[PDB]
């Protein structure tokens, strides 16, 4: 009875009750040009079609952006923070590329475009900040990252791996965050929520190899998120 | 029951079985030198003594050290690392005093010293690194920070930078910290029962309808688990 009757406490949980959820926008970046010298990265594709499969179970109206450059990907945000979300309660950005540590005052982090010229996660968040996007203010602002005066308000970030460190594939099972993410959401979005989801990924992806992968999260919402499912 | 369970699964739950649960440190930077031009952050006093009875009847070592530097606080700090953490299961390390904002590479923030220097949070944070530290590996390690004015690979941190300017009354700049006043009274009422990110939320809920044109805790986490503290 008590997690019925959490679930439905809208002081301490996001009502996820709109259907669809959201929009949720998957860019995927794997062939980056010569001079970059980033090599491709293979089964980001299998990765990116559990996501996108994952999250349309999750209610979420998936786009999938493949190979983007900087300039690109920050025109697809903007597309995207440009939309009426007002019948929405939600909205996910998932970023399957190469990455790194960039210097930031909020949010850690930074992105490659497919070009080589990298994007910040914090200039990523932001796009999404309630003056240039009211329709999603208020509501829950998830960002998952696969790489390696508006206040910002429910904002989510969860990282493959703590920025500046090395996050583990094997092209044919994919990587182990996006797997795990895939198997984790799959068995419990049913009955639990974002955070603790997380901390099963976390704690899962966190026991593989020698070197340890360890997934982040850099929050700032207010309630638990429960997914909706079906 | 549901909870029960969750308590006791060591997969989803950092449990805590020694006593006490760990070590504490309250840093806490009241008066400022007058260079600084940071005013003296009266009422902090009572902030502190509100954490320190907090962390103490969470089952910790509380120690409180008050007005210190930029070098004293980190070597406050690394001392505190230098401990044999090994039979305890948590670390806790609360900050209150004036921060500023800077860019940096790592983590974000940064807190100031008595003497007005800045130390950054990154700096905090790797100071209990799993290298300088091992004593405290997998293990959990809190960082509660309040400042208002805003291969070592990194695990099992929590770092809490609240920034919610805001007193218990609001006539009065010295009757203490809404948002300490807020979490001690959260903690208070739902430690017993939910775990330290939950405890968090209800908080930066709290925070988030108290004031407006104001920001939010900001969180970040390399927990593995659930972190239910120890409350008798």
């Amino acid at each position: 009875g008590a997690l019925e009757s959490l679930r439905g406490n809208a002081d301490l949980a996001y009502i996820l009750s709109m259907e669809p959820c959201g929009h949720c926008l998957i860019i995927n970046n794997v062939n980056f040009c010569r001079e970059s010298g980033l090599r491709t990265r293979t089964g980001s594709n299998i990765d990116c079609e559990k996501l996108r499969r994952r999250f349309s179970s999750l209610h979420f109206m998936v786009e999938v952006k493949g190979d983007l450059t900087a300039k690109k990907m920050v025109l697809a945000l903007l597309e995207l923070a440009r939309q009426d979300h007002g019948a929405l309660d939600c909205c996910v950005v998932v970023i399957l590329s190469h990455g790194c540590q960039a210097s930031h005052l909020q949010f850690p982090g930074a992105v490659y475009g497919t070009d080589g010229c990298p994007v910040s996660v914090e200039k990523i968040v932001n796009i999404f900040n309630g003056t240039s996007c009211p329709s999603l203010g208020g509501k829950p602002k998830l960002f998952f990252i696969q790489a390696s005066l508006p206040t910002p308000s429910d904002i989510f970030v969860s990282y493959s791996t703590f920025p500046g460190f090395v996050s583990w594939r094997d092209p044919k099972s994919g990587s182990w965050y996006v797997e795990t993410l895939d198997d984790i959401f799959e068995q419990w979005a049913h009955s639990e929520d974002l955070q603790s989801l997380l901390l099963r990924v976390a704690n899962a992806v966190s026991v593989k190899g020698i070197y340890k992968q360890m997934p982040c999260i850099v929050s700032m919402l207010r309630k638990k998120l429960f997914f909706k499912t079906s």
